[PDB]
Parts: C-alpha cells; structure tokens; sequence
C-alpha cells in the first residue's frame, strides 16, 4: 500500500557533466511518498531521504522560486572537506561537533572541450563540447575524467585542468577553516560532477531537507535527439 509520485526535469546546465548533460531529460522519484495502510484506507504521507551519492532535484536555498540538481556528497553530520588543489573530498561521518573511504581513479581525457569567448583578450566559459579525444577546438581546453567513488557509490567528475577554486569564495561556515565544512541536522552538502563548472554548496552552503524535490532515476530523452542516452545514470 505505498505509491510513489514521479516527475520529468529537463537539465538546463553542465554542472553534472558527463553522467547528466545539457539536454537531458530526467525522471524525479519524490521523496515524499504516500502509504495507503491496511485496515483503514487513509494515505500516510512518509518522507524518504537521500542517500550518499544520490542525485538530486532541490529547489534553491536563496532563490527557492528555481530548481537545482546535483550530488549529495554530504549527509547531515559528515565532515566535508574540498581539496582544492588535488580537487578530492574527504568525508568523515559523525563529525557535527570515521574516515569514509573515498577513492579516485587515474585522470584520463574526457570527451568533452569546454570552450571560452575573448571579448577584450578576456576569457567567459562559451560552452562544452563533445569532441574526439584526437582533435582540439581554438580557445578551448580539454577536460579530465576520473572516477570518484564515495564509500559505495561511483560515478565520474569532470575537472578543468587549468582551473583552480578560489578558496577565499567559498561559503565559509561559523568556527571552520575555509574549505571544510560541517553538514547540519537535517541538511545537505551538494556538489556537481562537472566539478570547476558548479555554483553548490562550496559557495551557497547547505541545502535544507525541506528544499528537497526527489532523486533522479533515469534519463527518459535527451536533446543534443540522442536516443543512446536513454536509459540508467552512470
């Protein structure tokens, strides 16, 4: 007697590059479920929770009114913290006042170029490209790939190699070292795959559990009319 309520989301942005991409077009499973119990035909309403590594919809903290996707990295309790220089994570669970084994896998070349405009010799990210890995776009850089396994979960990141956070950006909580951070009761730390291209919790903070929409389950169409993309997130 439990139903779940889904809904389709379109991808908008690259932060989740390469397991989501611009075009794509994912299925949300809701968090918050109904349980229809047995003598009585009521309908519970049960709210369920992400789990490390999930990706997930939620609606902007400071701007509620837009909706955001990316990677729970960080469960309420955990010690997070970015290096910004090997650009790894470090997850220590408990911490709100046990090193989780986080591994990566060799840097590699990813499939894709991000390229950039160069309005007054400047430089403004202009876009991502899928590009043979034996070819170069002008005014581009090739990205990286790695895996990231966080504790269970593995997944692919995407890195600039000719980028670097700037620390002293980043959404510095109350009594901790700039880069490290204590996830709340209740609360998310959220990071995107394309991990040099993702305004998250590194610079906004943390995401409240009642900011939560659902997790994605699936790439139900993609518009790049990539059919090879439908199917699980990898």
């Amino acid at each position: 007697v439990r139903s779940f309520i889904y809904e389709p989301f379109q991808i908008p942005s690259g932060s989740m590059m390469p397991t989501l991409l611009i075009g794509d077009f994912i299925l949300v499973e809701k968090f918050a479920y109904g349980i229809k119990d047995p003598i009585y035909q009521k309908t519970l309403i049960e709210t369920g929770h992400p789990k490390r590594g999930d990706i997930v919809v939620f609606k902007y903290p400071e701007d509620p009114k837009l909706d955001y996707i990316k990677r729970a990295v960080g469960l309420p309790g955990d010690k997070v913290t970015y290096d910004p220089v090997s650009k790894e994570l470090t997850i220590q669970p408990g911490c709100s006042s046990n090193a989780l084994p986080v591994t990566y896998s060799n840097v590699e070349p990813s499939d894709f170029v991000q390229t950039f405009s160069r309005r007054n010799g400047g430089e403004a990210t202009s876009g991502f490209f899928e590009v043979p890995k034996n070819e170069t776009k002008e005014n581009g850089i090739r990205l990286s790939e790695r895996k990231e396994t966080l504790g269970d979960v593995t997944h692919r990141i995407l890195t600039v190699p000719i980028a670097q956070d700037q620390v002293g950006m980043y959404y510095q909580q109350p009594g901790q070292q700039l880069a490290t951070w204590i996830v709340p009761p209740g609360q998310y730390f959220m990071m995107g795959d394309n991990r040099d291209n993702s305004a998250d919790s590194r610079y906004w903070g943390f995401v409240p559990e009642a900011n939560l929409v659902g997790r994605a389950t699936a790439i139900w169409m993609s518009f790049d009319l990539r059919l090879s993309r439908i199917g699980g997130i990898h």
